């Protein structure tokens, strides 16, 4: 696995132990080798469980998820996927990592997406080697993989709104279930109707993940009700998954708009991962994945590989020569190497946005692209009647920077920034100046 010019993917079944067996016995190898090894981890939860695994390893932890001060000697760094490409990204110096590990390698984040793009481009120059964790590689079309024990699939009607009646199996269940809801908007819904019906429920979504996945260790529990983030490495003492088989997907319109459309199946992989939450124990066959509909590959035109395009346009690799996705995910998008590339200035101004701002990278891009500072919050407001955010069926309205009360009403209308109360919230005080 270790030469280079290798990529490997380590393709395990969901819990067959990538994570916690395997994963140390590639670091010892690393450093008996002396291989300057990045380990890249979707999230701080998972980043944590890593220390964990590999706890009296030299691993410098590079999140302040993991309370240890690096010792200074470590050649292993570990960092969430999105630190990586943000720090490739920014004017700092990311080492030559001669091993670069992926853990919950199916992440379809666009800093994900990119990190796969620049280090399989790397590993195709002959520069390094790779190795792809995951049960779910790209364009897989097995929802139904192995698991350590025996799972009962069932397809059934599952609710996506609030019920009276017909649906008795899901309450009359006395485990507890992981249920897969295709937007925060849509579990909040369920969530109130099993709170009704006396259940308790955490909800997951990726702004609250860290802080509300804790929930699930220090309290008691019926149902987590938790969008597609639970896809990524996320372990649950659960025996039942409720799986809608729905997410939403970003899709911009006439490079002008992204609009959130469906909601509409899931892929393969989404599926299989979801399902693999449960099955991970060999002393309990018999956990339930109960799905709601097919699949379908709805990552073919999704914005994250467009915007997986946008940053790596903007990483430096060597001279003008630019990454290209990692080949079994490249087709995902109809985009030109460089099409994005910014200038250095509207670069810095695109990393802002992001890093501080806050937007979604399409929407960066544009304004950055359009010779827009920072701290210029005008095209907020200067957007056609149709670009109006609506905050309870009436325009939402901010203070500006100037004190003067408007609309809000994007140059550029992408539906991440108002997909829920949280992301309007963040984009009003965005408007407003307040970051
Ligand atoms: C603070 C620490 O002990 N390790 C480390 C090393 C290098 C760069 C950044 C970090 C921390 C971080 O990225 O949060």
């Amino acid at each position: 696995m270790l030469k280079k010019k290798q990529l490997t993917v380590l393709d395990l079944h969901p819990g067959a132990g990538k994570t916690r067996r395997v994963l140390p016995e590639i670091v010892r190898e690393a450093i008996k080798k002396r291989l300057r090894t990045v380990i890249l981890a979707p999230t701080r939860v998972v980043a944590a469980e890593m220390e964990e695994a590999l706890r009296g390893l030299p691993v410098r932890y590079m999140t302040t998820a993991v309370n240890v001060t690096h010792s200074g000697t470590e050649i292993v760094d570990l960092m969430c996927h999105a630190t990586f490409t943000s720090r490739l990204l920014q004017p700092i110096r990311v080492p030559n990592y001669n091993l670069n590990i992926m853990d919950e390698a199916h992440f379809t984040d666009p800093s994900s997406i990119a990190a796969r793009g620049y280090i399989s481009t790397r590993v195709e120059m002959g520069e390094a080697a790779a190795i792809f964790m995951t049960a779910t590689p790209p364009g897989t079309r097995d929802a139904f993989p192995d698991s350590n024990s025996p799972i009962m699939d069932t397809e059934v009607e599952v609710p996506e709104r609030a019920w009276s009646s017909g649906f008795d199996w899901v309450t009359d269940h006395s485990g507890k279930t992981v249920w897969f809801v295709p937007s925060v908007r849509n579990g909040n819904e369920i969530a109130a109707c099993l709170t009704k019906a006396g259940k308790r429920v955490i909800q997951l979504s990726r702004k609250t993940f860290e802080t509300e996945f804790q929930k699930t260790k220090n309290q008691e529990w019926d149902f987590v009700i938790t969008t597609d983030i639970s896809e990524m490495g996320a372990n649950f003492k659960a025996d039942r998954v409720i799986d809608s088989r729905r997410c939403l997907k970003p899709v911009i319109l006439d490079g002008e708009r992204v609009i959130l459309a469906g909601p509409m199946p899931v892929t393969h992989a989404s599926a299989a991962q979801r399902r693999g939450r449960i099955g991970r124990n060999p002393n309990k066959p018999g956990d339930e994945y109960m799905y709601g509909g097919g699949c379908a590959e709805t990552d073919e035109g999704h914005a994250h590989w467009l915007e997986a395009r946008m940053l790596l346009d903007n990483i430096y690799l060597q001279d003008g020569l630019i990454a290209s996705l990692y080949r079994p995910e490249a087709d995902k998008v109809a985009a030109i190497e460089g099409e994005f590339k910014l200038r250095t200035e509207q670069r810095k101004t695109f990393v802002e946005l992001m890093k501080r701002g806050d937007l979604p990278v399409w929407l960066a891009y544009q304004v950055a692209s359009a010779g827009i500072t920072y701290t210029d919050r005008r095209w907020c407001f200067d957007g056609t009647t149709n670009n109006t955010i609506m905050e309870d069926s009436v325009p939402a309205e901010v203070w500006t920077k100037y004190g003067e009360k408007r609309v809000l009403k994007p140059r550029w209308m992408d539906a991440r920034v108002c997909s829920d109360h949280a992301a309007l919230k963040s984009f009003k005080e965005f408007a407003a100046g307040k970051r």
